[PDB]
C-alpha cells in the first residue's frame, strides 16, 4: 500500500487584479494574509494572469515588470509554486466587471486605421479583447506581427523572471490564445449581445480571415464559396437556423469545408504561438499549457452549435478536441480544461448542456494523445458537491492502492481566491477538498517534477492533425461518484 501516485496538485487562482490596473502591486499585505490560509490548507501553488496591457502598456518593448516581480517574490516567500498565464487578452469590459484591463493602448491605436486587427462578426462588430489570429503573421504593429509581440513578451518574461524559474517557483506557463486566455473565438460576447445559452456566432469577418477563406476555397476549386448565411444570430437556438438545425446545412460539403476552415485556423494559431513559447522556455523545468474553453451548452444536440461557433468542430462522429490534442503533442504541451465542477443535473434543460460528458471527452482525448491534462472550475463553487465532482474528474477510476492510477489529472486550479473563500464554512470545505485531492497525504513540495523542456518535435500538417478526428472513440469510463469524497 502506497497511495502517493494518486496525489493531485491543487492550485488557486489569485484575484484578477493581484496587480493593480495601474501596474502596481498594492495588495501585498492582504494577499500574504490570504496565502497563509492557503498554506494552512496545503495548496501546492497559485495561478496568476500576467497582463499584457499592464506590462507592455507604455509602448513597444517598454516592459514594466516591477509589480509582477514583487508579487512573485511574495509567492516564493510563502513557499508556493506559481502558474503564470501569458495573458494577451483584455480582463473585464463587460457589465459590471469590477476589474478592467485592456490590451495595450498603442496596440489598439493600430485599429484606428486598421480595424480588421480585431475579430469581427457578420454585423461588422469589432471585438477589442484580443487580436485576430488573422494578423498573427502580419507586420502591422510598428513593424512587428502579433506572434512576434507574443514571442518578445515571453522572452522578456523569461529574462526578468529567470531567478523564479531556476528556483522552482514558476512551474507552468499557460499561453493565452484568445479571449479569457482561451483558445477560441469570441463567439459568446456576454456584454455585447449574447446571453447564455445562445448558439453564438462565427467571428471570422475581419478582412484577414475573409482573404484567408477566399484563398482556401480557391485552392480546392471553389472560388465562389462564402461563409454560411443561414446561421441565425447570437441568441438563437439551433432549430431557428437552416445551418445548425438537425439535418441542417452544417452537414453539407460547403458547411463541412467552412467548419474545418474555421476550426483549423484556431489549431494553426495555437501551433505557431506554442512553437514560439517552446523556443522561449527551452531547457526550463516548466510545463507549457493552453486553455480550452468549456462549451457545454448544445452538446446534447447534433450540431453542437455553440462548440462550432467557438471554433471547436465537435460532432457525434468527429472528435474536435482530439485534433487539438494531437497538435499539442509535439510541443509537449498540456490541456487545461474547465467545467470540472459541474453536474449535468445542475444545468437548465433548455441549454441542452452536457458538461460531464464534455469533460470526459476532453480528458480522454488528451490522455489518448499522451498529454498531461489539468482542469479548472468554470463557475465559483464553495459546496461539498462541487468538490466531490472535481474529485471524480481528478481520478476517474478512483484510487489505486499500490501505485499510480490508470488516468489522473496532472493538476487542478481553483477559481478563485477571495476573502470569502478563506473564512468560515467555505474554508473548512476547501481544506477538506485539498486533503482529498492529495489522497489524504500532506503537501509534497517535490511532487511531479518537470524535466527541462525539450524542443518541439517536427511540425505536422493540418491533414496529419485531423487524422485524430475520426473514428470518434468512446471516452474512458468515469466513476459516477468519487471514492474519496469530502463528507
Ligand atoms: O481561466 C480561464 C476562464 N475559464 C472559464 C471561466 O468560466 C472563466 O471565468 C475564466 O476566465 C477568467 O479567469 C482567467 C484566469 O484568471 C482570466 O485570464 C480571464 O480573463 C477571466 O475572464
Amino acid at each position: 500500500v502506497n497511495v502517493k501516485g494518486n496525489y493531485v496538485q491543487v492550485y488557486v487562482m489569485l484575484p484578477l487584479d493581484a496587480v493593480s490596473v495601474n501596474n502596481r502591486f498594492e495588495k501585498g499585505d492582504e494577499l500574504r494574509a490570504q496565502l497563509r490560509k492557503l498554506v494552512e490548507a496545503g495548496v501546492d501553488g497559485v495561478m496568476v494572469d500576467v497582463w499584457w496591457g499592464l506590462v507592455e502598456g507604455k509602448g513597444p518593448k517598454a516592459y514594466d515588470w516591477s509589480a509582477y516581480k514583487q508579487l512573485f517574490e511574495l509567492v516564493q516567500k510563502a513557499g508556493l509554486k506559481l502558474q503564470a498565464i501569458m495573458s494577451f487578452h483584455q480582463c473585464g469590459g463587460n457589465v459590471g466587471d469590477a476589474v478592467n484591463i485592456p490590451i495595450p493602448q498603442w496596440v489598439r491605436d493600430v485599429g484606428t486605421r486598421d480595424p480588421d486587427i480585431f475579430y469581427t462578426d457578420g454585423h461588422g462588430t469589432r471585438n477589442i479583447e484580443y487580436l485576430t489570429l488573422g494578423v498573427d503573421n502580419q507586420p502591422l504593429f510598428h513593424g512587428r506581427s502579433a506572434v512576434q509581440m507574443y514571442a518578445d513578451y515571453m522572452t522578456s518574461f523569461r529574462e526578468n523572471m529567470k531567478e523564479f524559474l531556476d528556483a522552482g517557483v514558476i512551474v507552468d506557463i499557460e499561453v493565452g490564445l484568445g479571449p479569457a486566455g482561451e483558445m477560441r473565438y469570441p463567439s459568446y460576447p456576454q456584454s455585447h449581445g449574447w446571453s447564455f445559452p445562445g448558439i453564438g456566432e462565427f467571428i471570422c469577418y475581419d478582412k484577414y480571415l475573409q482573404a484567408d477563406f477566399k484563398a482556401a476555397a480557391a485552392a480546392v476549386g471553389h472560388p465562389e464559396w462564402e461563409f454560411p448565411n443561414d446561421v441565425g444570430q447570437y441568441n438563437d437556438t439551433p432549430e431557428r437556423t437552416q445551418f445548425f438545425r438537425d439535418n441542417g446545412t452544417y452537414l453539407s460539403e460547403k458547411g463541412r469545408f467552412f467548419l474545418a476552415w474555421y476550426s483549423n485556423n484556431l489549431i494553426k494559431h495555437g501551433d505557431r504561438i506554442l512553437d514560439e513559447a517552446n523556443k522561449v522556455f527551452l531547457g526550463y523545468k516548466v510545463q507549457l499549457a493552453i486553455k480550452i474553453s468549456g462549451i457545454h451548452w448544445w452538446y446534447k444536440v447534433p450540431s453542437h452549435a455553440a462548440e462550432l461557433t467557438a471554433g471547436y468542430y465537435n460532432l457525434h462522429d468527429r472528435d474536435g478536441y482530439r485534433t487539438i490534442a494531437r497538435m499539442l503533442k509535439r510541443h509537449r504541451a498540456s490541456i487545461n480544461f474547465t467545467c470540472a465542477e459541474m453536474r449535468d443535473s445542475e444545468q437548465s434543460s433548455q441549454a441542452m448542456s452536457a458538461p460531464e460528458e464534455l469533460v470526459q471527452q476532453v480528458l480522454s482525448a488528451g490522455w489518448r494523445e499522451g498529454l498531461n491534462v489539468a482542469c479548472e472550475n468554470a463557475l465559483p463553487r464553495y459546496d461539498p458537491t462541487a468538490y466531490n465532482t472535481i474529485l471524480r474528474n481528478a481520478r476517474p477510476h478512483g484510487i489505486n492502492q499500490s501505485g499510480p492510477p490508470e488516468h489522473k489529472l496532472f493538476g487542478f486550479t481553483y477559481l478563485r481566491l477571495s476573502n470569502q473563500l478563506v473564512e468560515g464554512q467555505n474554508y473548512a470545505n476547501f481544506k477538506t477538498f485539498v486533503d482529498r485531492m492529495h489522497a489524504n497525504l500532506p503537501r509534497d513540495p517535490y511532487v511531479d517534477p518537470m524535466a527541462p523542456l525539450p524542443r518541439s518535435g517536427p511540425e505536422i500538417s493540418i491533414e496529419m492533425i485531423l487524422q485524430a478526428a475520426q473514428p470518434k472513440l468512446q471516452p474512458f469510463p468515469f466513476q459516477e461518484h468519487t471514492d474519496l469524497p469530502v463528507g
